[PDB]
């Protein structure tokens, strides 16, 4: 599923992620939107060959199984598959243990060079929220 700008903060916002571990909700919309586009079938190998999945680009090295990651170790205890349903329920979870591993948000790339330190509060503006 493809998400509209607003729809998505209103879903982020509803699983519980405005301001967690700091991060308002910008932050993981302006995220989301750099990562996938918005877009909960998004996939992506990298070279390491891990693959990242879904609209926030979990990888596979670490926080889903994918059964393709030799020495994958899975902490958001989930198949990566779940990762792309329209229902971002899984997507959000694991995303909250991810920031939560030490280094916050600079775990996404896409985050740190395109959404850091940039006026993050305009991916909500004139949103119903």
């Amino acid at each position: 599923k493809v998400f509209g700008r607003c729809e998505l903060a209103a879903a982020m916002k509803r699983h519980g992620l405005d301001n967690y571990r700091g991060y308002s909700l910008g932050n993981w919309v302006c995220a989301a939107k750099f990562e996938s586009n918005f877009n909960t079938q998004a996939t992506n190998r990298n070279t390491d060959g891990s693959t990242d999945y879904g609209i926030l680009q979990i990888n596979s090295r670490w926080w889903c199984n994918d059964g393709r990651t030799p020495g994958s170790r899975n902490l958001c205890n989930i198949p990566c598959s779940a990762l792309l349903s329209s229902d971002i329920t899984a997507s959000v979870n694991c995303a909250k243990k991810i920031v939560s591993d030490g280094n916050g948000m600079n775990a996404w790339v896409a985050w740190r060079n395109r959404c850091k330190g940039t006026d993050v509060q305009a991916w909500i503006r004139g949103c119903r929220l």
